[PDB]
């Protein structure tokens, strides 16, 4: 049907009918008159991985052969979504499967609703990890992913009476086609026990064992037929009343059973700790293992690059310590060095709440010689400080990977900064942040050490799988090369007063939004009017990103609407979506919130079909393949200094969305690309918000000046969106008036009339799509394939390259 | 090689080869420089299993064409082994494998040793159930066996310094190729909640919700393109702090986590009644749905027979009565018919702790509707036998399926024969031992229910699969129609006195025991004797199967060696197998007795290689495989009255080995068909043990009339056997004493002077062969085919048939 998804040729299509006749036959045990849609889905699944498998077999074997510098990225999350489209794609196989299907009678596209989302992550940190991947096998490095393959993933959200409610992830109820046990690479895990020490050196001793079994999963890159490795941990029970201690097996495989679901504030919880050293632990034996099969570790470093993916895996550093010097018997010098030129670490948050720091108890409990090991590498790091700033005692007591209180705790940030060669912030501006005020100690004493890498999002997922019509009319002007070289979209910028092309690049969004409107009525029973501009604000729902600076806004539509319901708007479909971690008040108070306006505003004759308010349930990444290419409107609102990068933002960059933000995170990046004439821009830059906290931000002041602010916080703390419990929301209000750390009054003007010229361009659908144009060209720096190139250039000493492998 | 293995057509070679190649690329990712021999066993398992799908669907789309009466074998266990040589046997295609392998470079015995056995069974009733589904198939019945699947079988036994250790079966570790999981036949089972009454009758409300979903293994037939199901039920956790909830998901799925291992007394454990339960409610639905995809519930036992392998699935009664009156709104007269038609129940001992009685509060908590309606049929049941004997009150309280006690109970035994149309023991002597003693007064209320059914064994895997020898030299003269019609084997009687069959019988011994001699060795590191008599005792270790009494004359052999170290003696190997029960004592004391006795017996310089005591570790289905083509003489030495049938017997029968024995349960129809005199017979009878029982047991009269029976048990008590620990085996001397319900003693004298008589014989190898072909031309009675013909024809009102469905 259209160009960018591959040729349907007769050889190709006849094939591929047969083997998934021979599937449906010979794997699944059925025929044609009991087959059900799951069994379509399956069958098609089975014959798209069976053309992975050899270019999976030759790509290992190759790397085997030319033996090149090994990349292991290290994430306790992989958010990867569904893999059968994105295969397809990648394979070029997209459109002879499309005839293929449709000659045996059947929709594809319905097919591939029935697969399951990988959901083995919270938000961006996760989602990076999986874009991260594509991008290293497009980029042909010799690149694996190892995580931990979680029995349930992020919860399903539910909406109960405005509620979250949440239910267990269960994706691998109907078996998982992508993935590959492999019992026999099955390695041991110890924990607990006792150091003993002895004339060689320590032992660590009586240890409990938990055995970790590998599955491994193809990650294809895009028509190279370069097929890497994911590579996923999973807690099996060694094998030594007799029915209890059967069924206490459950103890030891409770590891690998559920991903944690708080991206905001750390909690020292013992069974996520066992999950990070399983992980780091079955890691490092699998790496050493292979970098053996090619005594002098003194190499191990030119054939070793490991990425820490924040502090989550930061035990990576005492573990390989630990190898080196309690097993390999290496010196400790020696060893140090090596672990210090094989590890890096990326960080992704500023907020202090959010950095791991783990109670020492526990860590002496649980990790015994790995705690003695962590002291002896404070003990000599602040030696070099206290060298380096003779007398400078606060330093010391700043710098310590160590802290003192009530309870003594390990900072994993500064053992992690200690333990690598390089460290990264995602986004120009967070990377600064680092170096001025965070990690300000750090950065003096070893500047070299520290870096940036702004994120970005791969094009294959984020522009082709899910934007084909754009994909296409793009395809058509400037050629296909632009899916792996994303800068050749600026060639783009010659046609931003080409009337076909402004036509087609409007008539594109139309049909998303007609398609997504569609969606939500037979999926949700919901009616909503696809002429409006679609607001869209979706991603984890925390008090940083202000979710309720938007809801503000809502309401002052809403009360201007009602103050004079003859007068012209720019009607609106404002759809905020998002999970709330499970022991987040706020964050489900809001939730409770968004749908509680929804309640009044989507009922009100007099609003009509002006302005609807609508909660996406269920926010993931299937979702977000759907409603990124509908939205007109991206909400990119936190407080200046707060989202280190953000990526949600690139995708609706990419997919024809102007945006609305704050100077904050990639947002600035973006901006600066585009240029600001072609962005929405408002409230406080980082300095203004310094320059508020000297002075103290006293809410009450805004709520003086601000009748239209004033009247909302009546309506909130009076009941008018809460008629049977009038004080629903007063938790909010409280907040808001009192204690509000991300000062959403402060923006709130500024908002509001930028909110205005929003609508003011909207109705000048001509200069609309000239400026949506402007942005997609501009767009190309985002792309993780460009992000990638730097991390292989500039922290793990290898070169990308572009060439294929032999099919 | 061999005429029975089948053919090896270059078609049919050619073909296994590439898709034995197809599997190792596609299904296993692997080429043949890292393929391991476990990945060989995997791709050649998964190309025999792409032989049994086309049969399998054609066989399940002829039932619902043609709607014969489904029969339903519902059992706890099933003891199934190894299926990959069983399915290349059932197919024709052992020796096409065979050729197609070794072409390949590979060594299909090596192969097939990989498989794990699914070990879902304790022993005898397990073993049946397999044999019986066998039988099934090959006498192309439309029958169904529904089950468990358990994680976790038997466990496998270890021996520590002579004891037992138990170690967990984790059978499915690598994956099991021949089952299908079915997850969209996902069937809701209820426990606990509460009744309410209404107007409309009971509702059953407030309960807890467990999911069984199904996995179907498919039953081949002996060459006649049958393919039957096995489902067998797994337990998952329906969908609906955070963490915790997710872990507990846990106690759900625990229910079909491991099979109960204890044989012998019973003990009311809530696990296993929640076991009992999920088997039956899942299964009981998955008949319903079948039967109305053919209102009308009186044609329900034209259609449908169920039936029950002992009480363990007895909560199928009231479960069906639960349906048909609380949810189909049949009155409970009609109900009940449909009920009593519909079931049948098969009893397996008389040994009085064995039987289920579950206590009321049990089922009041877990089942409090179930409890209703058992107190319902106990109440018309009762009031049935009133009518019919008048005035007799203890018989009323005999009868009663309420017991009174310190704990009121139900005796699950007489649920069983109140609600099924036919009650049958598993051997003349037992079914008789029924009617007479334990359940007499229900054979007297209704003597018509009351029938024998003798076991049998599969002439598949018991002769032609473990002995292809021996299955051929049989083929050679009287052809290979008698692997399905074992009575031709009669046949053979006209070869007694044919010199090249008594010479190849005998070859054919001798190679099976060279095999096994070397099996020892090098998996054991143990030497014996190919030219002695190999005499086995293999089975369940209890008091009332007696391997003390085996014991008692192994020492009895030694004390006579070393009493007259220069005479002639028959040389010997005991070797003694079998697992105990974990939380029995007694059967762990005695598996040690037999460790100490080897330990002196086999370390004895004078005994030289006369006599040796092994001890077969971890026996299961593939070990019997093993060591019963190499046994020469079979012990089955129980008490009379107390092996209801026994299995193992008639495998040992089949095989070549002479059987030494009491006249209990199969035994007495074994020497029947075979004649006494080709038997060795001892010991007590039924009658005996009365007699003895009326006049009472003193083991003291034996001690002081048997000067070597006293020597024996002097050695015991003074630490002979177990220096340094000198009063190990008081316990067992106690028992043996002062209360032994097996009375050892009593049968010792006789048992001592068969044993005379068996190596008498033995000295005269031409005799010995000629006695042994009189065994294996008269085992024909003892084929599993014959006793499911007779549950067709006198139970489940359906014809067996041998005719071939097309290919
Ligand atoms: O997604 C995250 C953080 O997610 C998690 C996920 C899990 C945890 C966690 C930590 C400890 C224990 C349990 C859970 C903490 C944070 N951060 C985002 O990373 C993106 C990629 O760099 C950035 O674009 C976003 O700005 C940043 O918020
Ligand atoms: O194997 C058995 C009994 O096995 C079990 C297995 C499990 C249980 C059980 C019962 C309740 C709770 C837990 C376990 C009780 C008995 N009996 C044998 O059945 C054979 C087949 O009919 C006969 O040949 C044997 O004589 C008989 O002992």
């Amino acid at each position: 049907q259209i160009s960018v998804r591959g040729l349907a040729g007769v050889e190709n299509v006849t094939e591929l009918k047969k083997n998934f006749n021979r599937h449906l036959h010979f794997t699944l045990v059925k025929d044609r008159n009991v087959a059900t849609p799951r069994d379509y889905y399956f069958a098609l699944a089975h014959t798209v991985r069976d053309h992975l498998v050899g270019r999976w077999i030759r790509t290992q074997q190759h790397y085997y052969e030319k033996d090149p510098k090994r990349i292991y990225y290290l994430s306790l999350e992989f958010y990867m979504g569904r893999t059968l489209q994105n295969t397809m794609v990648n394979l070029a196989l997209e459109n002879a499967c499309d005839e293929a299907t449709y000659q045996l009678g059947l929709d594809m596209e319905e097919l591939e609703e029935i697969e399951e989302d990988a959901g083995l992550g919270n938000g961006g940190l996760g989602r990076l990890a999986a874009c991260f991947l594509d991008s290293m096998a497009t980029l042909g490095l010799a690149a694996y992913g190892y995580g931990i393959r979680y029995e349930f993933g992020i919860f399903n959200q539910k909406i109960c009476g405005g509620w979250q409610m949440e239910e267990a992830d269960d994706w691998l109820r109907y078996g998982n086609p992508w993935e590959k046990a492999r019992p026999e690479f099955t390695l041991p895990v110890h924990f607990y026990g006792r150091v003993e020490h002895t004339s060689q050196g320590a032992k660590w001793v009586d240890t409990q064992v938990v055995l970790a079994m590998p599955y491994d999963t193809p990650v294809p890159g895009y028509r190279n037929n370069v097929v890497n490795t994911m590579r996923l941990w999973s807690a099996k029970a060694p094998n030594d009343g007799y029915i209890q201690a059967v069924l206490d097996r459950n103890l030891a495989e409770n590891i690998s059973r559920v991903l944690y679901p708080n991206d905001n504030f750390f909690e020292g919880k013992e069974l996520r700790l066992k999950q990070e050293y399983f992980v780091v632990a079955a890691t490092l034996q699998d790496i050493i293992r292979r970098f053996k099969s090619s005594t002098n570790f003194d190499a191990f470093p030119d054939k070793v690059a490991i990425q820490l993916n924040d502090t989550h895996p930061s035990l990576a550093i005492p573990e390989l310590m630990r190898v080196l010097v309690d097993l390999e018997r290496l010196d400790w010098d020696k060893a140090w060095e090596v672990t210090v030129k094989t590890c890096a670490y990326t960080n992704h948050t500023v907020l202090p709440e959010a950095l791991e720091r783990w109670p020492v108890h526990l860590l002496e409990t649980l990790l015994p010689r790995h705690l003695q090991i962590i002291y002896e590498i404070n003990q000599r790091f602040l030696n070099r400080v206290a060298a380096a700033f003779p007398g400078d005692v606060d330093r010391l007591r700043r710098m310590s990977l160590v802290e003192e209180g009530a309870v003594k705790r390990i900072n994993m940030a500064h053992l992690c900064i200690a333990g690598s060669h390089a460290v990264n912030g995602v986004a120009r501006i967070h990377s600064e942040i680092l170096k001025k005020t965070i990690f300000k100690d750090f950065y003096e004493l070893e500047p070299h050490k520290f870096q940036n890498k702004t994120n970005g999002i791969t094009p294959r997922r984020w522009l082709v799988l899910c934007n084909p019509g754009l994909a296409e009319i793009i395809a058509e002007r400037i050629g296909e090369e632009y899916i792996s070289d994303l800068d050749q979209l600026r060639k783009l910028l010659s046609y931003v007063d080409d009337e076909a092309f402004i036509r087609d690049v409007a008539k594109v969004k139309q049909e998303n939004k007609l398609k997504f409107a569609a969606y939500l009525e037979r999926e949700y029973k919901v009616h909503i009017n696809p002429n409006s501009l679609f607001d869209v604000q979706v991603k984890r729902i925390h008090e940083y990103k202000r979710q309720l600076l938007n809801c503000l806004h809502v309401i002052t539509l809403y009360n201007r609407i009602k103050k004079e319901p003859n007068k012209f708007v720019v009607p609106r479909t404002v759809m905020i979506g998002g999970k709330a971690a499970p022991g987040y008040h706020m964050a489900k108070m809001i939730i409770k919130l968004i749908t509680a306006i929804g309640d009044v505003v989507n009922h009100d004759p007099v609003v009509g079909d002006r302005l609807r308010v609508i909660f996406l349930e269920n926010y993931r990444v299937s979702l977000a393949e759907k409603v990124i290419p509908a939205a007109d409107l991206s909400e990119q609102i936190s407080t200046a200094g707060t989202e280190a990068s953000g990526t949600g933002n690139m995708k609706f960059m990419l997919n024809g969305a102007l945006t609305i933000g704050t100077m904050d995170g990639a947002n600035v990046e973006m901006a600066e690309e585009a240029g600001e004439e072609n962005f929405f821009i408002f409230g406080m830059r980082v300095e203004d918000v310094d320059r508020l906290d000297q002075r103290g931000y006293n809410a009450q002041e805004y709520y003086d000046r601000i009748p239209e602010l004033r009247q909302i916080i009546e309506q909130l703390s009076s009941g008018f969106f809460s008629p049977k419990q009038p004080d629903l929301f007063k938790d909010i209000v409280n907040m808001l008036m009192h204690h509000d750390r991300f000062k959403v009054f402060a923006d709130y003007e500024e908002y509001v009339k930028c909110q205005e010229r929003v609508s003011a361009l909207y109705k000048n659908p001509r200069e609309w799509t000239r400026m949506v144009i402007r942005n997609i060209a501009t767009s190309g720096k985002f792309s993780s394939d460009r992000t990638i190139a730097q991390y292989a250039r500039e922290i793990w000493g290898v070169e990308p390259s572009r060439q294929r492998l032999p099919a």
